[PDB]
Parts: C-alpha cells; sequence; structure tokens
C-alpha cells in the first residue's frame, strides 16, 4: 500500500532485508533532505542522487523525465533512489519509507511523478488561524504525502489583509514566519505567502510601492513564492484591469528580477462560475506564467470536466484549483471528517494546481488533506474509500477503527446557504429508513434493523470513550473533544430510546425521564461549546442518526400518551 500510489509499480513477490551492512553511493551529492530521511531509516549497494550525479549514472534512462519524478528500485543485489531533480529524490524517499515494514522491503521497481504540478493546502478560511504548532505539524505531513504547496492566507491575519498588509510583520511574528519557511524548505514544500490588499487598495504609486516593499520584506524572511488574493472584497479593488496590471508589475519588477522566485499566483474576485467581461479581461491581460485560482461552478463545488473547460477557455490557461472542502467556516458547528470525492479523475492536464481549503481544525483536516494529496498526485488511480481508511490509519493507528466510526457519522454539513452536502452514515441508513417507515405506517419493524441500530450505538459509545483518552495525537483529540462528548450523548440517547420502544408502564417512565436528562446535556454542550458568532454549538451525526432518534422518540411518546391517557412532552 502506497499513498499516493505511484504512476508505475511492478512488484515481484519477493522480499529483501534492510541491509545490516551496506555501501552508500551519492550521500554527499544527493538532496540533503532526502539523504537525511535515508540515514534515519538505516556490503549491499544503495545509490541515491539526482540525475546528473555520478551515483545514479547507470539508471538515467530509468528516471522519469518529469518535474518531481523519480525511479526507485529494490532487489536482492541493490537499492536505487534516483530523482529527476532534488525534490524527486526526496519523493523517492517518502515512497521508500512506506515500503519498509519490520526491517524488510518488497522487491519492486517504481517510476513515479505527479500528475498535477502544484499540490497542497491553502490556509484561507474564515475563523481562528492555525496555531504555529499546528502549521509546523502540517508541513511535515505535506512533505510525507508529496504535497509541494502551502498557501499562507488566513483572512484574519492583519499583516495579510486590510489595512496592515502595508506594514512589515512585527519582529515576533516575522521570526515565526521565518521558522515556517525553513521547515517548509526542509520538507520540500513551497511556502506561498499570500497578501489580500483589495478591500482598501488605492490604484496609485503609493500603494503599489508599499505592496512591493512588503513582498521584499517577505523575501528577506526566506519567502520564494507569492500570491495576491482578491476574493470576497467590494469596491474599487475588484477592478480586473487594475488587478492584472498589478500582478504583471509584480512579475516584471520582482518575480523576474529575483533569481529564485517559484509560484506567482492570484485569486480573482469572481472565483466561481455562478458569479459571472471580468474573466476574459484577466485571461487576456495577465502574464501567462501567472496562476489564476478557481473554486469551480459555485463557491463550494467539486471539479468537473465541463466546469474546468468552461474556466480554462476564459482564463486562457489551466486553472489553479481552490477546492473548498473540508472548509467548515460557514457550518462551524460541524466537523467534516468524510472521504474526499466528487472530483473528476481524468482532468489532470486541465489543472495547474489543486489545493484544499481546510477546517480551522488543523489536525482534523488531515483526513481530507491526505486524500487530496493522493488524488492530485495520481488522479487516474484515486480510490475514495481506501484512501480515507489509509488517511485515518496513518493519523491514528492506535485507534483507527474508533476514528473511522466517529468520522463516518461526522461527514455531512447539514442545511446551508451554499447548498453543499456530503453523505454520512450510509452503512446503517437502509436499516434506519426501514425502521422509521414501519412506524409511519403502523407495522412491525424488522428485528435485524433494531439490532443493527443497537450495535451502531454501542460502537459509537466505545469509540467516543476510547478517542477521549487517546494520547497518540492529543492535538487531534483536543480539536474534536466537544463533538466526541456530543457523539457519545447521541449514542446513549439512542440506546435509551430503543429501550422505550420495547414496552412496563413504569419502566417506560424511567427511560423517558432518562432521555429528557440526556437531551438536556446535549442542549448544554450546544449552548456552551464552540460559541462562535456565526454557527455556535456542536452538532454530530445529523444526517441519519439524530433524526432517527428524535423521530422514534416523538413517535413512542405519542403511542404512550394515547395508551395510558398521559401528557408526556414529546418534544426534542
Ligand atoms: C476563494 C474563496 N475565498 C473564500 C471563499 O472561497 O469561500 C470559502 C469557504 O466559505 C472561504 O473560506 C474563503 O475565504
Ligand atoms: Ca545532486
Amino acid at each position: 500500500s502506497l499513498q499516493p500510489p505511484p504512476q508505475q509499480l511492478i512488484v515481484q513477490n519477493k522480499t529483501i532485508d534492510l541491509p545490516a551492512v551496506y555501501q552508500l553511493n551519492g550521500g554527499e551529492e544527493a538532496n540533503p533532505h532526502a539523504v537525511k530521511v535515508l540515514k534515519e531509516l538505516l556490503g549491499m549497494l544503495i545509490s541515491i542522487g539526482e540525475k546528473g550525479d555520478k551515483s545514479v549514472r547507470k539508471y538515467s534512462r530509468q528516471i522519469p523525465d518529469h518535474k518531481e519524478g523519480y525511479y526507485l528500485s529494490v532487489n536482492e543485489k541493490e537499492i536505487v533512489l534516483a530523482g529527476n531533480d532534488e525534490r524527486g529524490t526526496y519523493y523517492a524517499l517518502q515512497t521508500f519509507a512506506q515500503l519498509l515494514k519490520d526491517g524488510k522491503l518488497p522487491e519492486v521497481e517504481i517510476k513515479d511523478y505527479p500528475s498535477v504540478r502544484y499540490r497542497g493546502v491553502v490556509e484561507g478560511f474564515y475563523g481562528t488561524p492555525w496555531s504555529h504548532q499546528a502549521r509546523l505539524s502540517q508541513l511535515k505531513f505535506y512533505g510525507k504525502n508529496k504535497m509541494n504547496t502551502y498557501i499562507y492566507g488566513p483572512k484574519d491575519d492583519p499583516y495579510h489583509s486590510a489595512p496592515n498588509w502595508r506594514l512589515p510583520y512585527p519582529d515576533k511574528e516575522a521570526a515565526q514566519l521565518q521558522e515556517l519557511v525553513a521547515v517548509a524548505n526542509e520538507n520540500e514544500v513551497d511556502f506561498v505567502w499570500a497578501i489580500h490588499p483589495g478591500q482598501d487598495i488605492k490604484w496609485n504609486k503609493e500603494d503599489r510601492d508599499l505592496l512591493l516593499a512588503k513582498f521584499e520584506k517577505m523575501y528577506q524572511l526566506g519567502v520564494r513564492s507569492f500570491a495576491v488574493f482578491f476574493n470576497d472584497i467590494s469596491g474599487e479593488g475588484t477592478n480586473p484591469q487594475k488587478q492584472a496590471e498589478l500582478l504583471n508589475y509584480i512579475d516584471e519588477k520582482f518575480a523576474q528580477v529575483k533569481p529564485d522566485i517559484n509560484q506567482l499566483v492570484m485569486c480573482p474576485t469572481e472565483y466561481n462560475k455562478s458569479w459571472s467581461n471580468y474573466l476574459t479581461t484577466l485571461g487576456d491581460k495577465l502574464n501567462p506564467s501567472i496562476q489564476i485560482m478557481w473554486t469551480g461552478d459555485r463557491v463550494i463545488s467539486d471539479i468537473t470536466r465541463d466546469g474546468i473547460s468552461w474556466i480554462n477557455e476564459r482564463i486562457k490557461r489551466p486553472a489553479y484549483i481552490w477546492w473548498n472542502f473540508p472548509v467548515s467556516d460557514y457550518v462551524r458547528d460541524h466537523l467534516l471528517l468524510g472521504p474526499v470525492y466528487g472530483n473528476d479523475t481524468t482532468i489532470a492536464k486541465e489543472m495547474s494546481g489543486f489545493v484544499t481549503n481546510p477546517m480551522e481544525h488543523a489536525e482534523s483536516s488531515k483526513i481530507a488533506i491526505y486524500s487530496v494529496a493522493s488524488y492530485a498526485w495520481n488522479p487516474a488511480k484515486y480510490d475514495t474509500w481506501q484512501t480515507w481508511k489509509d488517511a485515518i490509519r496513518t493519523i491514528l493507528p492506535s485507534a483507527a477503527e474508533e476514528l473511522e466510526c466517529f468520522a463516518m457519522h461526522n461527514s455531512d454539513l447539514g442545511p446551508n446557504g451554499h447548498g453543499y452536502r456530503r453523505e454520512e452514515s450510509m452503512d446503517i441508513q437502509p436499516a434506519a429508513e426501514r425502521f422509521l417507515k414501519a412506524f409511519k405506517e403502523g407495522k412491525n419493524y424488522d428485528k435485524a434493523d433494531f439490532e443493527t441500530l443497537q450495535y451502531t450505538f454501542e460502537r459509537m459509545k466505545e469509540s467516543a470513550d476510547i478517542l477521549l483518552m487517546n494520547t497518540e495525537n492529543k492535538p487531534l483529540i483536543v480539536e474534536i473533544t466537544p463533538w466526541v462528548h456530543q457523539f457519545k450523548l447521541t449514542a446513549e440517547m439512542g440506546e435509551e430510546v430503543l429501550k422505550m420502544v420495547e414496552g412496563n408502564e413504569s419502566y417506560f417512565l424511567r427511560k423517558y425521564n432518562h432521555v429528557k436528562a440526556l437531551q438536556q446535556q446535549m442542549f448544554y454542550i450546544d449552548q456552551t461549546s464552540n460559541q462562535n458568532p456565526y454557527q455556535p454549538g456542536v452538532k454530530t451525526a445529523t444526517r441519519v442518526i439524530k433524526p432517527l432518534i428524535d423521530r422514534t422518540f416523538a413517535t413512542v411518546v405519542k403511542f404512550f400518551n394515547q395508551k395510558f391517557n398521559a401528557h408526556l412532552d414529546a418534544t426534542t
């Protein structure tokens, strides 16, 4: 199992021992970051190097001729880790580290390279920006999954957006950015520093000079890739001719002047199909090397063949995709922990880049991020479900089943202004649907369904309790804890409500009162946890499980009230 899966893989059904004695050719000429991964993992010859190095001369026809490509070979006689370029060598090592299992390797031959040129993450959501420690952890994770791109653009950073985009970062923060940049470098990730000036930009010399001075300060802190964001603004900063002129100016006086600038990227104001001469003005005027970002047919959407042709026709270049999932900044009471799916797997050539805007919950986003990394590297082989399982097992190996259970009932967004939904709880959804119907109509429910609902609530309780106490990824557990409490409460409510379904008039009373107490505890968590100004609270298992419970409760309470002439409160 390899994530992302390589372009080409031939496996020989033999295994070799990681050599106790070995001879390393190329250690001094190969990418230092790749050599470092190799030595920590470690007579038999091992050859490491970039094409052009004396170490790998014998394999140069083996090395794929692609940016970031690599040839990797393991057999009983030798090991070869040969990049087409320095980052390709590092990528060989990240594949190599996954082959190693118990001091053993399979005999293989891999030729690999990314299908999409830029792959990664844009921290571009509304809400609490990622902590410094969060970001350090992200960048290690990106290099492991061959994501080469991190776009730094937290809407609420005042040195990124209006009005202090004009001011150098204060010393403390600048030292932090500088560390991020060094750590990105170590993990072969391009730190792309974004600026968001359009809300108060003046199309004059004063503001244009300030923007270049700011980019120059960022250059001094090590930054080598840059973006200019014009998303979600109003006023004169939306002018497409002015924007293109600015980006072209930046390109002419900065990106073409410095020896080593990599990505120059812009996010347009009209960044999705439903929100549109703006696009053709940019496509025609903006220098061809400059990237243009795009979220799809709507603010939140998945990328289709027709959707991507539509945009590429207007911008006159392959669109650099900003995918708004798992971003939850418009449904902040939900965690979106489901599979990444819905994106067309045959359009790699029609995109310059593919990044995912994640949740404010950094560790919880690694499930989707790991999947996006898999998809963007090798879309033709992208496997939604398997990759979601591999993500979870990679992130929490000590409690993989429990995180799966929690994530599979924490996927949908609930009703929202963007109209964007995800599947959730599909496993039990038939059994749920059948159970509910047998009440609506007044018939006997199938027993197997009752038990499947029991088993589901039980596994939910187990997973909640185990996740709470897990110490392998504490930051993850801190992020999800309030939803964990609420998820456990849901499961307990579920067990008690089913017990109410199985008839004693005094037993039913105990169980009803118990359920009233559980509802109250859930109200309390919803009223005191995650109290943001927009979608306060904590909602979990909303698509299928919570309605199933609430409906079943309202039904059985009604039957009871009709039977014993009582007036129990049937609300939820
Ligand atoms: C390009 C773009 N910018 C906005 C918009 O898409 O919607 C996102 C999700 O609500 C939000 O996070 C982002 O800041
Ligand atoms: Ca070299």
